[PDB]
């Protein structure tokens, strides 16, 4: 996250880090046994680490649980990074409380101009790598399609919004991937693309949720 705050320890308690021997991207916890992230996060030999604030150190309040499986979703195109969205099954359930908890899908996407909230571990630096031990968070608004058309033309389809600021300062960035953007308590976005961070008439580019609520509840129903 380039120019965002400290969230505050567990403080976004439905954030999960994914893990192979260190942080590679976020994730949302929605219900105990089932986490969304991105597709192009997608590899094998994951551990979901919940309860995390700095993740270099147990300071309690960690669940560390390994995936039994990850579902990329069947359209999920790696060159456009249309449909990027995967859910993960966890090996055992995880246990809820005040700081893991599961956050809420959408019943309806939202409008320009909706204030969400991006969180991760992701880069701080849009020009140089720099990456936090602690949780980093940034207020952002969705942006009008026709802006985001206008800044990626030919590149955002349906599946797609773009949220944050054209003057640039403030974005999501790599290692922030699969993780979490809600909106009025709901989980409207998943981190995906972006040209470079925080850079001015490039904002970031999410997957817009709200047209896989669906696909996600038949999916965790049949496995
Ligand atoms: N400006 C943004 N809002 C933004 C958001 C998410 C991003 N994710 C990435 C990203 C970049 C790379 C390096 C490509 N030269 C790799 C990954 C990546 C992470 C895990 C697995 C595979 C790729 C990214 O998510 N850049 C990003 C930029
Ligand atoms: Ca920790």
């Amino acid at each position: 996250i380039v120019g965002g705050y400290t969230c505050g320890a567990n403080t976004v308690p439905y954030q999960v880090s994914l893990n192979s021997g260190y942080h590679f991207c976020g994730g949302s916890l929605i219900n105990s046994q089932w986490v969304v992230s991105a597709a192009h996060c997608y590899k094998s030999g994951i551990q979901v680490r919940l309860g995390e604030d700095n993740i270099n150190v147990v300071e309690g309040n960690e669940q560390f649980i390994s995936a039994s499986k990850s579902i990329v979703h069947p359209s999920y195109n790696s060159n456009t990074l249309n449909n990027d969205i995967m859910l993960i099954k966890l090996k055992s359930a995880a246990s809820l409380n005040s700081r893991v908890a599961s956050i809420s899908l959408p019943t309806s996407c939202a409008s320009a101009g909706t204030q969400c909230l991006i969180s991760g571990w992701g880069n701080t630096k849009s020009s140089g790598t720099s990456y936090p031990d602690v949780l980093k968070c940034l207020k952002a608004p969705i942006l009008s399609d026709s802006s985001c058309k206008s800044a990626y033309p030919g590149q955002i389809t349906s599946n797609m919004f773009c949220a944050g600021y054209l003057e640039g300062g403030k974005d999501s960035c790599q290692g922030d991937s699969g993780g979490p953007v809600v909106c009025s308590g709901k989980l409207q976005g998943i981190v995906s693309w972006g040209s470079g961070c925080a850079q001015k008439n490039k904002p970031g580019v999410y997957t817009k949720v709200c047209n896989y609520v669906s696909w996600i509840k038949q999916t965790i129903a049949s496995n």
